[PDB]
């Protein structure tokens, strides 16, 4: 039994909710939250500027410490940093910005990052500001992901569409 309040259960792994990821995550405190990163950990919109803003700003000095001493990371990759107020651990994901041209193969790369955890709260990957088919990114999660996995949807209408189209 896990703190996950009021998800819709698509498989044996994969749950959603209409909810916005930051006071979802500030409400169960999970061990693992992901944000939807770009390869710079520049945090500046999106789900990344939300989840930042919510850490007031810690999310990306820490971010810029880690790009100083590492480097950008991989798109499909991603790295593992402080949770802050919001969660144990954050897992920096990079899916495909579609708005930058990048391949959209690289999204199943993405959410084999997911099977390091046991359990996260995510948004769906590559959705949003990054350009991709929600209804494809849920498709691959749920191909993908084998652990557990609780998907936050901002967008009702969204969330609405998600559930009614899955299959
Ligand atoms: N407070 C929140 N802002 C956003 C912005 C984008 C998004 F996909 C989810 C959320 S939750």
């Amino acid at each position: 039994v896990n703190s996950f309040s009021g998800y819709l259960k698509l498989t044996d792994n994969v749950y959603i909710k209409n909810a916005d990821i930051v006071e979802e995550a500030k409400k169960v405190k999970p061990t693992v939250v992901v944000n939807a990163a770009n390869v710079y950990l520049k945090h500046g919109g999106g789900v990344a500027g939300a989840l930042n803003k919510a850490t007031n700003n810690a999310m990306q000095v820490e971010s810029d410490d880690y790009i100083a001493t590492n480097g950008p990371l991989k798109v499909g990759g991603s790295c593992v940093l402080s949770g802050h107020n919001l969660a144990k651990h954050c897992l920096h994901v990079v899916g495909p910005n579609v708005n930058k041209g990048e391949d959209i193969q690289l999204l199943k790369s993405a959410y084999e990052n997911f099977n390091q955890h046991e359990v996260l709260l995510a948004p769906l990957l590559s959705a949003g500001i990054f350009g991709a088919d929600p209804i494809h990114s849920l498709r691959v999660c749920v191909d993908t992901v084998r652990t557990n996995v609780y998907l936050a949807v901002f967008d009702k209408n969204l969330y609405d569409k998600l559930v009614s189209s899955f299959l």
